């Protein structure tokens, strides 16, 4: 079986959980905490192992932002430090390709990166790689088809609407299509043959909407917009399912957890996470 794995978010200042939800049965597992309390980092997986990368500790004495790269062994329950990235990277987007994690964008206080670096566990070693075409921070990324897309964000001045994508073996970007809608901190995944932008912040008001990209007809359609408008949120895929988990709808800080079935082009309430959060790291592994 497995787990959805949400690390770290903020709630009142950043937090250091680490809870795994079981699709199968409902359950939600309390595990070892971060080392560090963290908001606005990534999740992803590689070879098993559970990686969190980036954020801010947004403490009451003091707000450091997270060049760091942290390991979680599901089989031990245990967070182990790897190499810190080049540069702190708070609002980051993450992708792996290959085994390799690619750490996109991000804030350093008022820096907006448009640098990009690559992670290589067998190594454990960062190296940057070309930068985006855009400064971007609160940056959604993706991989379809060992290409990377970052999507949206905001660049210092603007949110935006517009998309670029990385080709590995050129070391390039690429502007791709923009979508049809400003989005700053949404959540992006891929599913199928297309990435998906969920919610997100347009400069105005916090998104319910939900567009995805089909790279083979390079456009932007939007589906069932979500039930919940979120900034901040939280997304993954799990047996052929989005998930989506917690955020700020302008509000409140998000405790529900909502999935989206591509047959019938419906969002449904599926758990509710242990409390309200947003600005999580959310990745899919192996129950520990
Ligand atoms: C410490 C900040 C105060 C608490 C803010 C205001 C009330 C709601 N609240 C949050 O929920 C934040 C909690 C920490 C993580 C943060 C966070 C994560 C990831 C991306 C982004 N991000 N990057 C760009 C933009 C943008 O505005 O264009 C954004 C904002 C829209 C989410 C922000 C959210
Ligand atoms: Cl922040």
């Amino acid at each position: 079986g497995r787990l959805i794995y949400t690390a770290g978010g903020y709630f009142r200042q950043s937090l250091s959980y680490l809870e795994a939800y079981n699709p199968s049965n409902g359950s939600w597992l309390r595990l070892a905490d971060l080392q560090v309390p963290r908001s606005g980092l990534a999740g992803c997986v590689v070879g098993g192992l559970l990686y969190a990368v980036g954020g801010r500790n947004n403490s009451p004495d003091g707000n450091t932002d997270s060049s760091a790269l942290d390991c979680y062994n599901p089989m031990t329950n245990q967070w182990s430090p790897c190499a810190s990235m080049s540069v702190p990277r708070n609002r980051i987007g993450v992708g792996v390709i290959d085994g390799h994690i690619y750490a996109v964008g991000g804030s350093h206080g008022c820096i907006h990166h448009s640098s990009v670096e690559r992670y290589e566990p067998e190594r454990d070693e960062w190296h940057l790689v070309a930068p985006m075409l855009t400064r971007r921070i609160g940056v959604g990324v993706a991989v379809l088809n060992r290409l990377l897309y970052a999507v949206g964000g905001f660049d210092g001045t603007n949110r935006l609407n517009s998309a670029e994508c990385y080709y590995p073996e050129r070391n390039e970007w690429r502007m791709i299509t923009p979508m049809n809608t400003i989005r700053s901190g949404a959540g992006v995944c891929v599913l199928h043959n297309c990435i998906y932008a969920a919610g997100g912040y347009d400069g105005q008001d916090q998104l319910n909407s939900v567009e995805r990209y089909d790279v083979e007809t390079e456009t932007w359609t939007f589906v069932a917009p979500m039930r919940h408008h979120r900034s901040a949120l939280g997304i993954t895929v799990h047996q052929g399912k989005i998930y989506v988990l917690g955020g700020y709808d302008g509000h409140t800080f998000l405790d529900s957890v909502e999935c989206y079935d591509p047959d019938s082009d419906t969002w449904s309430e599926v758990t509710r996470m242990t409390s309200g959060r947003s600005g999580v790291g959310v990745a899919v592994t192996m129950e520990p």
